[PDB]
């Protein structure tokens, strides 16, 4: 049914290499986070709670930059509201 | 406002090593054909767009998966409506 979704994008330090072992670290610390309210990443890179909780996603969104390492090593945090969900096999 | 995301994850044939290069090449490869259909990557992995009309979200479904390389190159196709967006700077 209906959702919250938190994405973000990480800072980038080398525009010259990829450094995709050191993206997954920066995910897997954020998901740590982000579990204590229950934000749980998808298959893809969306963090998603199905309790559409006003107060429960604030609470995320303060453990989230609070945290200065968290600040210092993100770009841009955005939430939306997903309200339809379908997977397409055909 | 509200928009239609439709996001996806690439088939992994090498689950030792990354390959963000192929990822990247994947990504903007499906982005010729979604950009038929007015869907755009955000800065993250979601394709959007603010157009909510199903018809135009049905053929941009209707282009992937008619496409053999489209199918044999991805494993999860989904579709969402966002109805609420923020970016959060504090």
């Amino acid at each position: 049914a209906a959702m919250y979704a938190i994405a973000f994008d990480l800072v980038v330090k080398d525009t010259q290499d990829y450094h995709p072992k050191g993206v997954q670290e920066a995910y897997t610390d954020i998901g740590a986070v982000l579990a204590k309210f229950g934000f749980v990443r998808t298959q893809g890179s969306l963090y998603t709670n199905m309790n559409e909780d006003m107060a429960n996603l604030f609470q995320a969104m303060n453990a989230l930059k609070q945290l200065a390492w968290i600040s210092q090593s993100v770009r841009d945090i955005r939430a939306f509201r997903i309200e339809q969900w379908s997977d397409f096999t055909d």
